[PDB]
């Protein structure tokens, strides 16, 4: 460097939101935050990581889409703003 | 937040359209709305989820492309507008 402040606020937002969104459903149903590969990486494959017994996490998947929606808008607003 | 209205209209449009498009063919041929991964996720793999006996759903796949076409235009018009 001797030879990011705007992003610094941004990276905190995803990190804060990922902790919140993850605690909402990812922990509800080591860490499992590997699902934050918004660019690409792994897909969805429903929600089956550990203790995949039928629970109310199905409705949380809709909220997961809601979380995905704002994440797309979050980067769009800042990167293109 | 103490430390989206335009998107709110948008997310309703996809949700309304997904219910309509899904009821059109996805339910015609638990839920199967996981096919709405427009960004990436799972591909198509034809149409074989449950009761894959030969039916008129083949023509609905063309309508599925038609549905895909407007979904691409739906986000393009709003996000870039």
């Amino acid at each position: 460097t001797r030879g990011l402040h705007d992003v610094l606020k941004f990276l905190f937002v995803y990190i804060v939101f990922l902790l919140g969104f993850g605690v909402a459903l990812a922990s509800l149903i080591d860490a499992v935050l590997e699902l934050f590969k918004l660019t690409i990486g792994l897909g969805d494959l429903n929600i089956q990581q550990n203790s995949k017994y039928p629970i109310l996490f199905l409705f949380l998947l809709i909220t997961y889409v809601i979380l995905t929606f704002v994440l797309l808008l979050n980067m769009l607003i800042a990167l293109m703003g």
